[PDB]
């Protein structure tokens, strides 16, 4: 051979000049070898993420270190389970070529390949999101993203949409805070932000909500860093990760549940499904897991991270979804854009497969690189194929009773828009951070936003505590 | 497990039965299994190729039983050599759902797995075509496809095109004759109908011409029986195929060349790259190369037989294209539809692969199962991964010099449009094929074709022999 | 000018020969023309439906000449109203190749171009279907495809599926009889099938069934006929719908319902809501509706025909949808398929459109042809662009209760699988059908139904109709 | 109506709420709108460029101002025409949401949407390029992305890529100059970079250079400030663009051309269609032709920027390519890659339309706005619409003779690879130009460059200049 093929495996003979009519002459059209490595080139490139585009993962193991049986059946969180992992880290808003250090949500998403099936836990670096609704998501999705006319991102408009929806507040406090600058992904905590059903083995039902924390400990940047790193190295938190487990400082994250009996649900005080509220700590303590370990990066990082696919509708037996209107939205979403985004064959890609045998009827489609050779294509066959027959009820599943319509959660006594928020900024936060909250947001007030808009931002800031709100309002008087 | 998976491995639950409130209830949107079965049914179907949209085949083997070294040095046609294959045959106008046993040409379309790469043969059950410049291609397709009013075919607008490009007398004299309709794919023979270029160790060039001689003998349908099959078994082809292989009757055929000179191609009074020309078997005898056998069924249609992807364009060491311009089109048209029709990573597919090593510099793209891991994404680097870089004049080209024009060929003493078929109908023909062809050009003719292409259509038929000529018009005048 | 062009509007220069190093020599890579020519031509064809490939259809209007403002508040059905409306008919399982005259329910799809939004009633020739869930639908279907390995169509899986699935038994008994063999579109009639809902202006619901009865009169071809005419002209029905409305033979349906108060639904003997059963006449008497008249062929039979995008989910106000499960499952499928058949965008090609004003949240995607501007991009914006926010139960819904559980319907007193039949077979059919109806099956059954699927039949046949059934069994004994 | 609707024109009913079971209820499948307005949402990013995928553009005028029709006859630039345009600048390398402000050539891409057809001439912020055969483009492409196992960008692989490929230097030393950091667009020059070729009324051919002088004057950043406003603004070109257009400061340069006829293409000293070379001004001085203005902002970014197609293919009467092996392979790749990363219709986008008549053979394809009707789908019909059939040489053609090679092109006496960038470095910079350029390369060469690159590194500046090459070695072994 003559060092490389083309894609027929036959000689390549050159990667380095194109066949001509005299070394001085016209390219031919039959440069096959041109042509195959040219059209290749120009599909290199794929749809990024939407939302979530900017990020970077590593392989890992996850050890369940502690007995949660009494609350699940999931295989993966048996006591001395182990399982292959693979994590994605990411931002939120913007494109694949953007900072990694930008003000915003992280992505905190794992894949469990566990022996009953892929688990996805597709959870944020926040216990807590902006809307409560997801009809109401691509909306508040394109608010962050760029104007339609210049293509430049605006704060205007981002708070036009967070003054319009104060269910936000609670989220928009904590990314305003010093955690929507974590330093790298090593020292952030994970959240699965959404009550998620776990199932036992004699069919009992809790609610939980997942929680990790780094080993690492928590660090941030100030925004003058965060900004002095965007313009040094838009790639900080990708290099940071990918040089850790490099030289063997492998990151991990304790992980651990609280833990809501079925018919609480019904009765606490605060709606336990709406997106944008905490459960206490003093209510609902943490009840440890196990620990997750990041210990391999990626061999080849197109082919394992951006084609990664994750969905929070991949559950396991012993774990399912809540009444969080959120999280039933994600179950659809996910997989509907990897179609487009991946391919309709996306789970056959070797990241995506699971550890375990599949038998499922999807067949035929776009690259199908894998298929069932000449058994039965239907289910009730007389061929000797298997299917699946359970009637009534499912293990995890709860009920309904209503007519059909579009409404609000029905408030519970603890609910509404300001207090969890407030106790953030009034008992969590320390003098420092309140300091850093006023001088971040009247920093995005003065980028732009304009009357109406800055004065419902002004009465905003004010509900969720009056003074810091004052402070603001004065800050951004003293900058104009 | 329940029975079956979903594509994560977890289990289905039911293949029968979807979520709901209640067994008369409502269907919840986050029933993922629901989906994702859905989602991959609304994608099962792609484009079917155009053309040879209907199709189908089976693996063989290629032995090699005569010695060609003084010819070609490809490793596939060295004597001794047996080498894995994959054939294709298919109709060229038809829609993957119409029936085999139209008025046709048929594709004989072989890939070859062989020690120095996929080596294509993608021919056809004619030696001829019916154009002779691959831009006219699309209109001809066009012409023989459907109307773009009504959607329906029309022997008009057929006969309109060949009026008017009377190079096609040749072929379209062999299409209406007794081959234009096959009895079974394994009872006809196959051609590549272009002139090809064999190369030999020493590196002196040959033209020659592949011919695939049945073992099973020619047979054929009549119009009428044709008709009917059409109407009994739309699949009767395929079947037959398909059938013969699974009792072991293992059709064969034995594949021999003609062969000229390199030098001799600059003077023999015929255009030995025109595509509408066969080569006298007096002045240019068969010389066997080998067998070829196909034993063996697909295992699964689709993803064996559909996602095959053929091109002139994968050529192997020892054999090139020619200045047939045709050719040289095609070795463009094939992977620009693959691209579109299967994917940008095609050639990854199980049945596209090569039996050989690939290092290959493509990378990414969507569905991108293979990658090259961390190595070098260059030619031209320090990182061990070697590249091609030959340079010169390559074994398997020619030369040319002229002015940038659009021409046809320069007419050798021999190059007409008519004399080849004159002597098909006049010298190979017998009585009873002369018959049949006046009674399928006559049937054609009255399928709607009108004036001024009609007129135009007696012509054309009294050029190629004024006897059956006048014998078609008066079968048609009759008719009327 | 050069008499054509290229997609930029230069003068294309030739149409008939490629760009060459003189008239002999080698194709040029820079034939610019050439190459957007050949890569247009190479991506002309595009995925079929599924199912339901192979149709045709017409544009023409509706006249509602009735008043049933008692029942539905609907634009286009309120007394006066004519509507513009689109129609294509088709077979359910052939590819777009296939012959037009096989066996099979035929697609019965409707748009119409309403003043309150585009409706689309997709309807089949047949009152009832084949299964009661749509889990079930995607096996239904490759049940009715081709074998995985030998890719052709199977009696036996076909026969697998139904009898293990005697929900099928009312469907496949009015296949099997003489409408199974419609002789062209216009002797047809049409179903909704489903039952739906209607809303009048006080807000009162009804469920309804649609029907349209064919002026043409109903019209058949025998097995004989239909098989002959599949080989004659595999685009019988296209041809004929299209040269009826070309010649000004404008067919017509008359459209009737029945309307059930809601309250009704509950208490009814029959399951309103199964797909697989008729609502008798005498309980519920057809009340007339309005006049579909089709009176224009397409000018592009691809751009307006193929690329028709039809839904259920496509309702308007004063009409919905209703419990039946198949019908919600086509809520999400065909919106689902049209994104990767057509594309992103396919509501913004021309027969796609609405003739009212749209302003809805979409926004960029693969081929936006149309755009909002710099208009908003969000809902609860302060920029000036309108959203919908109704609260509240929605004026098509109905309600729920229960658990969530994958299982069938409650049966009522006078649900099974085969009464109706029995009855379709006794009392509505006569002498010469039922006679019919025994070769058609005993046909079906001797191409290739093998033990224990053969006897599995025999018994479901019987369970129809004694009779019916032992002579079914006593034609296929025989046939052996 | 609700205030918005779906894609049907059928009211939304809400934009904030999704259909459920009672107000805390599960979210039910058939939520038509939730579905359509998250699948859309799902669909809208689509594949950026590759490369140039970070850029933004205006429209504006091209005004002719003087008489250059002894050299051209194409319309655009006959003295007084005026032509609406569409111009587009970006950056190579980095990514959709990559900062404006780093280091990189620019392009310069301009669509004239004239009275024969759109003309696109694309070029860049500087007169050459770094390669000279486009089979080298992909690896040199590759080479400026990312790393394949940590997604990071790298200087090692960089300069290993260039220093193997020493006909880069003229680039480099060009890019590593002041001119790599443009301080704005407005700010910059663009060139064609490429031989172009004119042709005159008469047929006479001319060799051209396209140069576009800003009106604004050359302004830069240095390194310091660049990566300072990647920090701050990552979008400051797009943002001075808008906002200099929209407070209507137009900005504007002239064109101006180099002129060689076409015999002395044959006999310069330096090879004119080599794309490493600039043309003396000495020996061709700037012939001014006329005057670009931009003066109008995008109304939609996505639909008029993102979506826009500009190839060096779509030439006009007039102009014609040349023997530059870069320029004929772009003629091929750009379209190719169009029809990816919009769709096989892109080209009846309305961006992309000419403002001419448009007469085409092309036909069909996924999402099919404009079609032609009934009119006949092939050249040569009977059916009244007109195809084109010129023969011989093209006016805009050339010539060629030799083998078949892939080779290098032949050196003329005065052609090396360091001579141009030495007049540069030596004699077009001045010393505060010198000491920025140490600066510049000794900072690429300590951002993790490695032996035997940086060694090689060392040798490829000193042969572009000893003296300064010596400065870089020191400034680096001074870093270390
Ligand atoms: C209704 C609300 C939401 C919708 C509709 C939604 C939808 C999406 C979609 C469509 C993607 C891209 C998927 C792909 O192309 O592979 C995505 C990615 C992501 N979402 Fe969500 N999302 C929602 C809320 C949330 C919440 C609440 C969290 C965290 C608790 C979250 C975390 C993420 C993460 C981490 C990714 C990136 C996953 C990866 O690395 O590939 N999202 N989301
Ligand atoms: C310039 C003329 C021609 C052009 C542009 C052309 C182009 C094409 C294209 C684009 C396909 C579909 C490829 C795919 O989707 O995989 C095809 C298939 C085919 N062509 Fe050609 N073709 C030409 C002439 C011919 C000739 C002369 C022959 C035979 C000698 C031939 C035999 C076939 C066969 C057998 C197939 C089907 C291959 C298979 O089974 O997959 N074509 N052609």
């Amino acid at each position: 051979g003559t060092g490389s093929t083309t894609g027929t495996g036959a000689p390549a003979v050159s990667d380095r000049n194109s066949l001509t009519v005299g070394p001085d002459g016209p390219i031919l059209l039959h440069d096959v070898h041109f042509l195959e490595q040219m059209a290749h080139f120009n599909r290199e490139k794929v749809p990024e993420r939407q939302p979530h585009a900017k990020g970077s993962g590593a392989f890992g193991t996850f050890e369940t270190t502690h007995d949660v049986s009494a609350y699940t059946k999931a295989a993966l969180f048996q006591k001395g389970a182990t399982t292959e992992m693979l994590a994605r880290f990411s931002t939120v808003a913007g494109e694949m070529g953007s900072p990694d250090t930008w003000r915003d949500v992280r992505g905190f998403s794992l894949k469990f390949y566990t022996d009953e099936g892929n688990y996805d836990l597709v959870g944020n670096n926040t216990p807590i999101f902006f809307v409560r609704d997801p009809m109401k998501f691509p909306h508040f999705i394109r608010s962050q993203k760029r104007l339609p006319d210049s293509g430049l991102r605006d704060n205007h408009m981002q708070w036009d949409f967070w003054t319009n929806n104060p269910e936000s507040a609670h989220q928009v406090t904590y990314l305003m805070g010093v955690r929507g600058l974590p330093r790298t992904w090593r020292h952030m905590n994970g959240y699965g932000s959404h009550t998620y059903m776990w199932v036992n083995e004699a069919g009992e039902r809790f609610w939980v909500k997942y929680h990790f924390h780094t080993h690492q400990g928590m660090e941030f940047f100030t925004n003058e860093e965060a900004g002095a790193m965007a313009g040094a190295d838009a790639d900080f938190h990708r290099r940071d990760l990918f040089d850790a487990i490099a030289r063997g400082e492998h990151p991990a994250w304790t992980m651990s549940v609280q833990v809501m009996p079925y018919e609480e649900g019904k009765t606490y005080h605060i709606n336990p499904f709406d997106l944008t509220k905490t459960w206490p700590h003093a209510d609902y303590p943490l009840i440890e897991v196990g620990k997750m370990t990041l210990n391999r990066n990626p061999e080849n990082f197109f082919a394992q991270i951006e084609q990664a696919a994750f969905s929070p509708g991949n559950t396991v037996p012993g774990i399912g979804l809540s009444p969080d209107k959120m999280l039933l939205g994600r179950a659809f979403a996910y997989n509907d854009a990897q179609r487009n985004r991946i391919g309709t064959n996306f789970h056959q890609l070797p990241v995506n497969q699971p550890k375990v045998p599949v038998n499922t009827y999807m067949f035929d489609g776009q690259m199908a690189y894998h298929h069932s050779g000449s058994a039965p294509v239907h289910a009730t066959n007389s061929g000797g194929r298997s299917w699946s027959d359970e009637t009534g009820a499912v293990h995890d599943g709860w009920e309904a009773d209503g007519d059909f319509v579009r409404s609000a959660y029905t408030l519970r006594p603890g609910d509404d828009d300001f207090s969890q928020p407030g106790k953030l900024v009034r008992e969590v936060f320390n003098d420092d951070e309140r300091r850093q909250l006023v001088e971040t947001v009247s920093g995005a007030l003065l980028g732009g936003v304009r009357s109406p808009v800055l004065e419902r931002a002004f009465d905003y800031w004010k509900s969720v505590d009056a003074e810091v709100g004052q402070r603001i309002e004065d800050a951004v008087r003293a900058g104009q």
